[PDB]
């Protein structure tokens, strides 16, 4: 009962990865579209700094509210782990292979934020050149 | 047991994202009213008036429903990390309703914000349409 409390839990933050994965390339997809579109029209100055800073600015928020919402899990995960340890008898076997558990999960959560940056600076570097033609 | 007190810690939490949106929007808003004044000084053509209006009124909706969406991915994370923290202890039937009182009350105070987000930004469409019309 002990184990597979912990199995089930680390399978859950793995579809929690997952699917904050495809939301964020999601949200960087239309991002682009928006900025080919912004090209496409060309206004005045005025109006394609302001609607670009937009773009760039709302997907930073959602970017981090996502990455936000992974660690606030992940902290949840911890916390309830070590209750269901300290709850249980003193196992060493247990106290050993936990760790493995919340290494593994800390190591696939930087691993999605370096994703999630690399696709946002690489955004950010499309919407200096369409900025730099205006 | 200690499971209420992590429980109103996560209430608190969000009370902070709250509070830091709503001054976060009301910054976006004033910086909006004074591209508005910087506008109706210059007097330019009226084709780049009424393009540069609708990108600012685009640019502060943009922003604002996107610090509304991180608060709604906020408000999950926390519902859920309550979940887990319910069946990790011992089980969300002792806690059923007054988990539900707190979230259901989680759940008006974004409302509340969503409302004078919405005002604010109602206000700010007035100001926008008297440029529009001074021009």
């Amino acid at each position: 009962e002990v184990r597979e409390k912990l199995k089930r839990m680390e399978k859950k933050f793995d579809d929690s990865l997952e699917k904050a994965e495809r939301k964020i390339r999601e949200i960087i997809k239309e991002a682009e579209k928006k900025l080919k579109t912004l090209k496409k029209r060309n206004g005045p100055y005025e109006a394609v700094v302001t609607t670009l800073r937009a773009i760039l600015k709302a997907v930073e928020t959602k970017i981090r509210a996502i990455i936000k919402a992974l660690k606030t899990e992940l902290d949840a995960l911890i916390k309830a782990m070590e209750t269901i340890l300290k709850a249980h008898d003193k196992n060493d076997e247990l106290k050993k292979e936990v760790e493995d558990i919340i290494k593994k999960m800390r190591d696939k959560l930087t691993k999605l934020i370096r994703k999630a940056k690399e696709l946002l600076d690489r955004l950010k570097k499309k919407a200096k050149k369409v900025q730099d033609e205006t």
